[PDB]
């Protein structure tokens, strides 16, 4: 029970990591490229 | 066990729920604030 717990949590972690990373990704290259485009 | 499991789970919902806080935040400002430059 314990290692299917954590086993999930470290999915849900993974997929949350990828995600922030790519929301700051795009955040960064809204601000990189000029505006009226 | 179960306390090691429920302190990395509290560390991630900190992270995830100040992360949160931290892009509302420029979304805000963003909204505040128009697009042109
Ligand atoms: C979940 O999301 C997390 C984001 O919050 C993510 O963590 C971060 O991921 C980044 C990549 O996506 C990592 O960036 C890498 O940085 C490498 C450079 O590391 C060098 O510095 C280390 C230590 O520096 C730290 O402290 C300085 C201040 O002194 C600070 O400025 C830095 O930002 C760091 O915080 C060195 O580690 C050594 O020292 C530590 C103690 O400080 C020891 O514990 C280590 O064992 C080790 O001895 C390290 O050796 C490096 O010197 C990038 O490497 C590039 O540069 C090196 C030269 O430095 C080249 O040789 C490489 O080829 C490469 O070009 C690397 O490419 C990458 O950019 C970031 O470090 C992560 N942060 C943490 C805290 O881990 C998680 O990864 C993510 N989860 C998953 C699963 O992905
Ligand atoms: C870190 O993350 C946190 C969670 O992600 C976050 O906290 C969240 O903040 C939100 C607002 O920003 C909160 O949403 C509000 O919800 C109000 C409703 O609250 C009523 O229920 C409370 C109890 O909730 C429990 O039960 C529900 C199911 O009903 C469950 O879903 C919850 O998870 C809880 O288990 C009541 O609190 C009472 O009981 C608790 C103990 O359980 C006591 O500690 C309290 O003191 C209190 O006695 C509360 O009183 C409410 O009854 C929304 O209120 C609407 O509805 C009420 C009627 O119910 C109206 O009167 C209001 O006018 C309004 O219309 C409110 O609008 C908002 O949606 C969310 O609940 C928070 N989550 C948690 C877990 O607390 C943090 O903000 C975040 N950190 C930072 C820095 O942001």
């Amino acid at each position: 029970s314990l290692f299917q717990t954590t086993v999930e949590l470290q999915g849900l972690i993974d997929q949350i990591n990828s995600t922030y990373v790519d929301l700051k990704l795009l955040n960064r290259f809204e601000n990189y490229i000029k505006w009226p485009w």
